[PDB]
């Protein structure tokens, strides 16, 4: 049921981050168990869930292509990209960003963040 | 004086666009005289100036790096990228986007759009 959202908070939300350097990334990847094997690129949104959820309604997001929503507002964000062996030690590099994000909502909740916009 | 902004409206604002295809681009590049030589990549923001100007205050934009402002809100937008000869016929390709934009304001006005975010 409503858990893919839970999985989504766990992979793509860190409410209040303490600085956003590479040493940051390496930490939170591990904590959030994205290290076996090493996830090649992952992004975390910051701030509150309030906003993130509202991408799922015309409140803070209009539709976007086929099965995907985009937000009206911009999010502080941090993208961790692995450097090097898909296996730990898995120690990525960090890119702080600020811009709107794209997700799929189901039963009105974010349940997929779309990483394509963060290679760019 | 306050004209670099004028130049900036002329290069990077089209209030209400009639569709955003490649044939669009090719038209508005020419109209707005960006064809001799052909500008390699140019982006136009849509909607009202109201918003765009407000990137220059803590109303709709916080600072961004060194001498550059980013917007809090997202803009409908259209990026024309030249294909092929820097000389006309200059007929580019179009990419419609929606996301926040980065500019430099002077005397509180946008006077530079930053194109780097649109290669990506
Ligand atoms: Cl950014
Ligand atoms: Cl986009």
């Amino acid at each position: 049921d409503n858990s893919r959202y839970t999985h989504f908070l766990t992979q793509h939300y860190d409410a209040k981050p303490q600085g956003r350097d590479d040493r940051y990334c390496e930490s939170i990847m591990r904590r959030r168990g994205l290290t076996s094997p090493c996830k090649d690129i992952n992004t975390f949104i910051h701030g509150n869930k309030r906003s993130i959820k509202a991408i799922c309604e015309n409140k803070n997001g209009n539709p976007h292509r086929e099965n995907l929503r985009i937000s009206k507002s911009s999010f502080q964000v941090t993208t961790c990209k692995l450097h090097g062996s898909p296996w730990p030690p898995c120690q990525y590099r960090a890119t702080a960003g600020f811009r709107n994000v794209v997700v799929a909502c189901e039963n009105g909740l974010p349940v997929h963040l779309d990483q394509s916009i963060f290679h760019r």
